């Protein structure tokens, strides 16, 4: 396992622009579009990403594009964030891609204000940072990933994706 193939099950994959759990226009694995209810808006926004007129539809490998795109636009948010860089300089590599998932999520300012529990992970209280990620709006609207996320920091292992 690797982020690319975390990201990938807890994204999917759809070559049309859909909504996302929260109702926003987005296309490929998780690339977000735009919040405007708009659907013309998010085709603008779409043509803009890729280069093209794409009317709604892209390829694999142009979701594939964004989706390399959108990984490091999440790792170079956590290097330059002050909150977020020493927590996931001081992590193990598997806890890392469980942080580069939740900023791939809901963006580096959102994962920067986790305050309490960033700290019990910068010092390795794995139970209770569990405990503290849980109680959370993220959580509560998408617990199915949040629990495998949330596994991910607690135990420092794959288990709960490695049969997905």
């Amino acid at each position: 396992m690797n982020i690319f193939e975390m990201l990938r099950i807890d994204e999917g994959l759809r070559l049309k622009i859909y909504k996302d759990t929260e109702g926003y226009y987005t296309i490929g694995i998780g690339h977000l579009l735009t919040k405007s209810p708009s659907l013309n808006a998010a085709k603008s926004e779409l043509d803009k990403a890729i280069g093209r007129n794409c009317n709604g539809v892209i390829t694999k490998d142009e979701a594939e594009k964004l989706f390399n795109q959108d990984v490091d636009a999440a790792v170079r948010g956590i290097l330059r964030n002050a909150k977020l860089k020493p927590v996931y300089d001081s992590l193990d590599a598997v806890r890392r891609c469980a942080a580069i998932n939740m900023v791939f999520q809901m963006g580096e300012t959102g994962v920067a204000g986790f305050t309490n529990s960033l700290r019990m992970l910068q010092q390795k209280r794995w139970d209770e940072a569990a405990v503290n990620l849980a109680k959370s709006r993220w959580y509560n609207q998408t617990p199915n990933r949040a629990k495998r996320v949330i596994t991910t920091f607690r135990t420092g292992t794959w288990d709960a994706y490695k049969n997905l």
